[PDB]
């Protein structure tokens, strides 16, 4: 089955927000997608110090970036620690209702978009250049979910019946009709070297077929 549920007021506001505003720096996405992918990267690895079965759904820790021109679509793979299906619904929007409020002040107040990231919302900014995100996780404690959203104030989550993954998170953006430069190989290395070069994990772009 598909359950459906509607974002907090807060949440809804600031995609409204994301989704509106005219800013032209959107390649700062890509940066913000890359820290939580490091952030859920660091979970693991230091949760497998006192547990090292913990590494049994795998090893490697890396990030992988595919685009995907025929799809239109830009994926960020990582093997972190993933989400469970209460971190999807409940416990990161309730951290993210907090973050929201301070991040829509301090926009009020004269900061930029770019600073998304300091109010621990940064995953929002995929929405500059996806029309629709679907977000493809395993963590160790639960299944394999796919949660989905194309704003409008609700998203959706189901049990993943593709691929497994092992453990990990999978962020898929559908980009906007005039965001395709993010498919180009030569636009992503530029972004990975201006905002992601010091990164403790491997970032591997996939090339297209
Ligand atoms: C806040 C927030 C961060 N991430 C988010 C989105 C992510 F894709 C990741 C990730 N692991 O790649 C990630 N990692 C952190 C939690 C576990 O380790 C750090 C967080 C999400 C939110 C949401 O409100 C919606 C969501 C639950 C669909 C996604």
């Amino acid at each position: 089955e598909v359950e459906t549920f509607a974002f907090q007021a807060e949440i809804a506001q600031l995609m409204s927000l994301i989704i509106n505003t005219f800013y032209s720096n959107k390649e700062i996405f890509l940066r913000e997608l890359i820290s939580n992918s490091s952030d859920a990267l660091d979970k693991i690895r230091y949760e497998s110090l006192t547990d090292p079965s913990k590494l049994d759904s795998g090893k490697e820790l890396h990030i992988n970036l595919i685009p995907n021109k025929q799809d239109r679509t830009l994926t960020i793979v990582d093997t972190g620690i993933g989400m469970t299906k209460a971190d999807l619904i409940n416990n990161l929007g309730t951290i993210a209702k907090s973050g929201t409020k301070a991040f829509m002040e301090a926009l009020q107040a004269g900061a930029d978009i770019s600073m998304i990231g300091q109010f621990g919302v940064g995953f929002y900014s995929a929405y500059l250049v996806a029309e629709k995100v679907t977000v493809i996780t395993k963590h160790n404690d639960d299944e394999q979910y796919a949660w989905e959203s194309s704003a409008g104030g609700s998203f959706t989550v189901r049990t993943d019946t593709g691929e497994p993954m092992g453990r990990g998170t999978k962020v898929i953006l559908h980009l906007k009709e005039d965001q395709t430069e993010y498919l180009e190989e030569r636009r992503i290395k530029e972004i990975v070297k201006k905002h992601s070069q010091f990164i403790g994990y491997p970032i591997t772009l996939f090339v297209e077929k």
